[PDB]
């Protein structure tokens, strides 16, 4: 069972994702078994450094919604306060390919 | 470069979804080579029939959101106006591996 | 300084909002003063009964974004793991008018 | 029957929404009896000038979502690609009062 987990920071907030960067992946390597698919969004422009990030994508196994939400509620960035949006679903693969 | 596109589909719409879903397909399998990852946002319960979609999450290689513009604007689910919102960003894998 | 808070229950929990609509009420009614426009989103069709109800829009007053996260966090929706998205932005009227 | 309409501008392109904003405001002009409460969402900060827009929302009546979906295709503002992000919800005065 897969759940999109979307989550962008609030504006003007990138020095807390910096601050939490590290806490953030440590919080996400011992799930990592979970996560299909994982990565930063981006902002303005092509660079695709740290300062170009603006929020974080999943995509995770879990057995249930109370799993996901223990997940986020759990993460340092979420603690830290870094988000202004958090968008969930449940998902699939497409069964044909694309 | 790399663009998450998230679209939901409007209530009550489903019968919309399934009417318009062969030529979504037909629509998408040309650009399959762009696609990275793609299939159906879920809704309630465990099902992962097509009565269970409620929505199309697709991560795809474009150069412009020019491009991506026009990728989502001549979409039969877009045409067909299947959905209530459309959320696009750009966006990377993690570096590390999550 | 006003937010928009926008908050999208998860799929099948209508009875989970129900459960706890009272609750809810309860706990904005204090706040009532820093609230300018609120009301739940509302699905299919033309109704406009408590059935339905899809989630819960705001447009509230506060000092800050600690603010707003406390708000959101203490809210016995949020405690009941009633909603699947959450958005936050900080807005103002247009000064002409619309 | 009413509304939600949330748009956020694609990151990077204020200057867009500055050169389309007459055009923007020209085109809602005749729809203000239908707008409820109408305004741009703020970024970072507590300013609250031209520079500090960052999206679009509206509270608008409307006899159907295909009057939605027009209104939307039609602006100025869509037209020029400002947006990355569109929601639209129906919705209603909460009937106590908030
Ligand atoms: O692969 C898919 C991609 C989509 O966009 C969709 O809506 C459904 C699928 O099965
Ligand atoms: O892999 C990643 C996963 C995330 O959630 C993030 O925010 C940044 C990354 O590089
Ligand atoms: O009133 C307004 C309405 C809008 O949609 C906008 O973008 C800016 C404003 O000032
Ligand atoms: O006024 C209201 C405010 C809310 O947040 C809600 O969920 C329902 C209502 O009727």
């Amino acid at each position: 069972m897969l759940f999109l987990i979307y989550r962008k920071d609030r504006p003007g907030s990138l020095q807390v994702r910096i601050d939490n960067y590290a806490a953030h992946l440590a919080y996400l390597e011992p799930l990592k078994a979970k996560i299909q698919v994982g990565g930063p969004t981006l902002g303005a422009g092509t660079g695709t450094d740290d300062k170009d990030m603006t929020g974080s994508f999943l995509i995770m196994e879990a057995e249930s919604w109370d799993e996901v939400h223990s997940f986020v509620e759990n993460d340092p960035f979420t603690k830290a306060g870094l988000f202004a949006a958090t968008i969930v679903e449940r998902w699939k693969h497409g069964k044909h390919n694309d």
